[PDB]
This record gives structure tokens, sequence and C-alpha cells, in this order.
């Protein structure tokens, strides 16, 4: 099936997150499908990447990539690109969990685990107590990353937009924040995690494998006009994106996985920063005790309940429904049912379908769009069928 072409550019953040994109180019796996001319293009930060995918490859900037939700609707709306619509397609989920929060080393013996409801009060008198309000931080407004810790703020019972100071900051100056003390906690994922604690900036209060066990994360969405155009070749994509998946989550091939995201041309940083993490070990810190689990790591092709790769509908809905239970885009997105519309028009979950049928994965394809109820930490759950429960069942809220 000849692509249409075979180039594309797709962009990437220096993350764990990115490498199905980094090993499906580097082992051969696009080139298997004839996508030969595949380029992998290291973003900035998010906002260059937002930037980059609205003015497409032909204006200098990316085709799709590497995205946080709901990025790709956002985008498609025009609601964090100033009006300008730019329709995008989520083609597949790259990764669940390599996520997770780190805190300061003043906050130790506090409380500010996995579960802070115990902490919550020193929390949100942090400044009557120490001098300012506890701050917090991710890299992007409104994702994944700033999701994460929302929930675990108010889990606990602390509200993320009037208990402290949330907010979007560089991951570099973040951790120098940290090192500073003028830095609490910080939303984040691998390689970071690693370096935090072993460079005694900070600890692990929680993995988001522990937040929501194998959690929807990062996903690749290509522009819509692209996708129309080369559909041959977006499904080419799809296939070499899944077997690299496959492969990264063989053991036996994982040493050259990190050895290949970690060099000078990708990632570019030691390989003894990523070799723990993709063995599912992390050293948490603030004397709890450190996991060692292969299932609590970053997994690319199959978790604990299904398929990794395969983008539920049932998923795109819960980062809208969250969306709305922040009050973000108030106007853009005022109920569900339109989070709803913008999902069908978004979600390609059916070229993923005809992608692994294609190519020989029938059997690891998910008989539904939806992956049921899904259960956090703290025993809330989130019924796709009903998303207005599960925002009457949660304590702190904008709606």
């Amino acid at each position: 099936m000849m692509p249409e072409t075979a180039n594309i550019k797709l962009g990437y953040i220096p993350i764990v997150e990115a490498a199905p994109l980094i090993i499906a180019q580097e082992k051969g796996f696009f080139a298997k499908y004839g996508m030969t001319g595949v380029e992998v293009s290291k973003q900035a930060n998010w906002a260059s990447a937002r930037d980059n995918v609205t003015i497409g490859s032909q204006g200098g900037g990316i085709d799709g990539g590497q995205w946080q939700m709901p990025m790709p609707h956002l985008i498609t709306e025009g609601i964090i690109t100033n009006g300008n619509k730019v329709p995008m397609y989520v083609l597949a989920q790259l990764i669940t969990q390599g996520n997770g929060i780190a805190v300061a080393p003043m906050h130790e013996g506090k409380g500010v685990n996995l579960d802070i409801t115990k902490a919550a009060d020193y929390i949100k008198g942090f400044n009557k107590t120490n001098g300012r309000k506890f701050k917090a931080a991710h890299t992007f407004p409104n994702v994944n990353q700033d999701f994460w810790i929302r929930y675990w703020f108010a889990a606990g019972g602390v509200d993320p937009d009037t208990d402290i100071d949330l907010l979007a900051v560089p991951p570099a100056e973040t951790v120098q924040g940290m090192r500073n003390g003028t830095m609490d906690a910080f939303s984040t994922g691998d390689p970071w995690p690693y370096r935090i604690v072993t460079e005694n900036i900070g600890y692990m209060a929680g993995l988001t494998a522990q937040i929501w066990p194998y959690h929807p994360e990062e996903y690749l969405a290509i522009r819509a006009d692209w996708v129309d155009k080369n559909p041959k070749a977006t499904k080419a994509l799809l296939k070499g994106i899944m077997e690299a998946q496959q492969w990264i989550d063989d053991p036996k091939n994982r040493p050259e996985v990190v050895q290949i995201v970690s060099g000078r041309n990708y990632f570019n940083v030691p390989t003894t920063i990523l070799e723990s993490p993709f063995k599912g070990q992390y050293t948490m810190g603030d004397g709890q005790p450190a996991i060692d689990d292969f299932q609590k790591g970053p997994l690319y092709w199959k978790d604990g309940i299904g398929n990794v790769s395969y983008p539920y509908k049932s998923h795109d809905l819960w980062f809208l429904t969250e969306s709305i239970r922040w009050g973000f885009h108030k106007n853009a997105i005022p109920d569900l049912d339109t989070a709803q519309k913008i999902i069908d028009k978004v979600n390609r979950e059916d070229l993923w379908r005809e992608a692994a049928t294609e190519a020989g994965f029938t059997a690891d394809i998910p008989s539904s769009t939806s992956r049921g109820v899904e259960t956090f930490f703290d025993g809330i759950t989130f019924d796709p069928a009903n998303p207005s429960a599960y925002l009457q069942s949660l304590a702190i809220k904008k709606v």
C-alpha cells in the first residue's frame, strides 16, 4: 500500500513519552512500511510544539507529533491558538505512566505523599507559617501534567487554584527553584524524577502510575489536512509506531531503547538517568519504600488493563471532562455534549483499528471505544457513560 508520500515532520519533547517516535525511526519500523522520509524533530517546549503544528511543515513547522491531551482538540477548535483553528486527528496513545509529582525536601515528614489529606492544612496555611503560598509547577497549562498534580492536590483537600500558586514554568527553571528552596512541588516525568532524587533536590510524592494506574497519557496526533490527503501514509506511520511500541515493551530491547533515546542527537543525556525507570525502578524518598515493578514504569504497547496504543474515546472524554472540572475554556467547551462532539471530530480510533488489521495485529484490537469504568487511587470512579456523575462526586471543582 504505497504511501502517497514517504515524508512527514513529527515533533517530540525529550522525555520518555517520545520513545515510539524515535524508535520507529531509528530501528527502521517507519521505513519497513515505506515511510523513509520521517523527520523526528525536537521541539523547544510545548508552546513551540503548538505553534509549529499550527504553521505545518510547509511553513517551516511540523505536520504533527507527540502531544499532551487535549492539545489536539484545543488546537482543532482554535482555543489555544488565538482562534486559529487547525483540525487535528488523534491517532494513537504513545505511552502510559512515566510521570510523577516531585516535592521539595523541606516538606519531608509532613505527610505530603500520595494521599496528602493529613497535610492539607499545612499546605493551605503555608503563607502564614512559612512566608509564601505553597508553590507548584507544570510546564504547560490545561493538559496532562497540570491535570495530574491538580487531581493529586484536590484529592487531598487542597484547591489547586485558590489554596496554592500553581504556575506554568520551564522544567530546568523549576528544578533550579526546588534546589533554591523557592519551589515546593513539580508535576513532571522521566527522566526528571531520577535526577531530582539522586541529586537530593527533592523526593517523589507519587507516580501517576499510583494516582491512576495505566492512565491515558501522551498521544500521536497529525493535522487533519495532512491525514485526509495522505490516508495510506498515515496508516503506514501507525504500523511503524505499533511495531516500535511492541519492540520497546520487550525487556530484552530496553537497554538499546535507552541507549538510542539518550543519544546526542535525541535526548542527549547520560543513559544512567533512564536505565532505572525503564525497569520500573524508582527511589521515592521521604522514608517511603522504593518501587521496583516493571508494571509501574512506562509502558508502550500493553498494560494491566488493555492495549496502550489504541486511543480509547473514553479517555478523550476524561480529558475534556476534567477540563470542564477546572472551568477551563468556559465558552468553548460549555458542556459535555460539546466535548463529545469535539472528540468525535478529533479521535480517529477507526484508523488505528484499520492499520492494526492491515498489519496483522487483529488480536490486539480492543473490542470497544471505551475502556470502561476508570478507578483513581482515592476511590473516585469515572464511568464514561456518565461523566456528570463523575464530576458531581468530586469534592473540589469549578462547576
